[PDB]
């Protein structure tokens, strides 16, 4: 046997105990466009509850209008890095929109979050210097830690207690610089980091304060700034990173937003800048008609909350264990791994399709179904979906 | 003075070095679509000679309509990561025709290729095993192998008996499976990798050979398929990893093309891919008409060379210092990053757009112009284009 085949058969038999352990991941094919209701391949059409089309940017005419009037006015593809053609004016444009639209002096744009967050730490802090963390941040968030040589802290989730012995320690280890970083919104559960709390305690320790805004920007706050203002510390948080890849349109993108001496320094360093293509100047001139349509009337976002209020209304009268909260992410908790995976596919069959997350990904006895409510839904579809909740439910003893 | 004040002190200090050391890169603002000629805000129109615009389709038009296509048929964004919602027909396509047009068995999109190679390792290998790399890799690949837990192994550039060496010393340190992985076309300096011997090598250590094709696939080899199939190696390699957002399109995108085992396992534990966006529908739909266009003639690769050869054979009878090669990629050499800012920027005045690459993306003392042929140009505008570096160059001192 040669050592590369045995590699591939350790890989066929990993394959296997994922199949065997009830992990492995199913993808659906689908046919249509993104929207309240797809349909699969196979002709099933389902309401679509597990999203990150938050606002219905992800087929809204207008931004796809102007997805067609930028192919037509500044091309298909840049094929470079920003530093040597790959910088129009469309960039520049969208990183100046994104830093009034976030309350920052500057803005840099990456491929995705998931990039930006790992081009950040690297650039900006270096082995003198601290992380701290909140125990639950996005796997994003960890790699672009790790790829730092900065020194790791992690608190307790949400728990600011923990955050400040985080920071006691760090200072008694003798940090120079501190970063405290958090998703803004945690996708697994909803909650919504304490950043009032976060930037008071940052202030007595002279830390910075950075947060991950990918399940916030353009709905949270009263006018969809972020995380930040809906905790009324709008221009007061050091760091920002995002997507344009949810609320803002689904297509692709991602940005970090700083003062302007960070946002600077990581044009010249920051290695996702330096060396992955510019973003597509489609997505970018989509991007610029979306802060338009939400600068001019928060109808969307309100439409958005009211949904989330209704559904989670909805499911708490059914007596589902609903994590608390206000966030259109709805996390329902079925404990098990067999009930949630029994759950998901019931709702599948009665044309709902949600997603699953159980152990290894939550801890035992912490599985839950994760629906996502979107500004295109309808509240008699919605209707339709927590009837189907209801009788799936009441079929695998939930309810 | 806080910390946190202090932090932005230190940043401001560092951009400062930057400047006073002629590195401090700045961003041309391009007010057109890529093309073989290009025009900046401030209206002056020039000759494109860096762009990865390699087979001149970053705005084809059969690929321009191509994403209006999708625009309309798909929608613009959709808003999740691959295994929830973002899997549509198209992504399927995709992901067939690469691993068709490449010779393998199957393919799995990412956000781009930086992505590609930050989640390959980490997922494939485990402690007992040893990534093997040319010490020339591309970033991309070394913050993949960074975040895995691979034993790190380097041979010198191009070097196939320190490949043996390292091979060897990885062997007798204990390895489990070993990888050699390697840039196909070096980014910097357009050298292409043996990976006909490389093979050989690879089979008598029973190793894995990896490459990363992004400055390769479209237009290396008689078929423009990559590096492998110019190197007699097409259908022998374990692991390709390349973008879309150079020849391919030159939008977005990247991918991982390999034995259908490992791309099954990438789909159920890469991170970039279950925690980052799909690709957006106009860019997989633009990608599809690219595969078309490619497999239905050789012409534009055909063109690419001719004209490199010609570009080539010029700035050879001008007297430069060009990096020996034959790939579109011309590198050259200046060593100082101040006279290559000031070779760029007066190549500019005589209408032509080049960039000064200089540290980080390349080492200190060693700055260079990274000419790039594109199938776009005609004799008359490469020809004035070496007038223009004539001239550059002989008022600078440099031929």
């Amino acid at each position: 046997m040669s050592n590369a085949e045995a590699f591939y058969a350790s890989i066929r038999t990993e394959l296997e105990s994922i199949r065997a352990a009830g992990l492995f991941k199913n993808e659906r094919v689908i046919a249509t466009p993104q929207g309240a209701r797809v349909r699969t391949t196979d002709g099933r059409e389902v309401i679509n509850l597990c999203a990150n089309n938050y606002l219905g940017l992800s087929s809204h005419p207008q931004v796809i209008e102007a997805a067609h009037e930028a192919l037509r006015t500044h091309g298909f593809g840049l094929s470079s890095v920003r530093f040597i053609c790959g910088t129009q004016d469309l960039h520049k444009t969208l990183e100046a929109r994104l830093s009034a639209f976030l309350g920052t002096e500057d803005t840099i744009l990456y491929g995705s979050a998931f990039d930006a967050n790992g081009g950040l730490f690297e650039t900006l802090l270096g082995a003198e210097d601290a992380v701290i963390s909140d125990a639950l941040n996005h796997a994003s968030i960890i790699d672009g830690v790790r790829l730092s040589k900065a020194r790791r802290y992690r608190y307790q989730h949400n728990d600011m207690d923990d955050l400040r012995v985080q920071l006691e320690q760090a200072r008694a280890d003798g940090a120079r610089y501190t970063l405290v970083f958090s998703d803004g919104v945690f996708s697994m559960d909803g909650t919504v980091a304490r950043l009032d709390e976060m930037r008071a305690i940052c202030d007595e320790y002279g830390a910075l304060l950075g947060i991950d805004e990918c399940h916030a920007t353009g709905f949270m706050g009263q006018r969809g700034r972020g995380t930040h203002e809906a905790r009324g510390v709008f221009g007061k948080i050091d760091i920002i990173t995002g997507t344009l890849g949810k609320a803002l349109g689904g297509a692709s993108g991602g940005f970090t937003s700083a003062r302007k001496e960070v946002v600077a320094l990581l044009r010249q360093r920051s290695r996702p800048y330096l060396f992955s293509n510019t973003v597509a100047p489609a997505i970018v001139g989509a991007s610029i008609a979306v802060l338009d349509i939400l600068e001019a009337s928060t109808e969307l976002r309100d439409r958005l909350e009211g949904n989330t209020r209704f559904f989670r209304a909805g499911l708490d009268r059914l007596g589902f264990d609903v994590k608390a909260g206000d966030h259109p992410i709805i996390p329902i908790m079925v404990y098990d791994a067999d009930k949630a995976q029994q759950l998901a596919q019931r709702l599948l069959e009665l044309g709902v399709y949600v997603v699953g997350f159980f152990y290894p990904v939550v801890p035992k006895g912490q599985a839950r179904i994760r629906v996502q409510m979107s500004a295109l839904h309808d509240e008699a579809a919605l209707q339709a979906a927590l009837d189907a909740f209801g009788q799936a439910g009441r079929e695998l003893g939930l309810i």
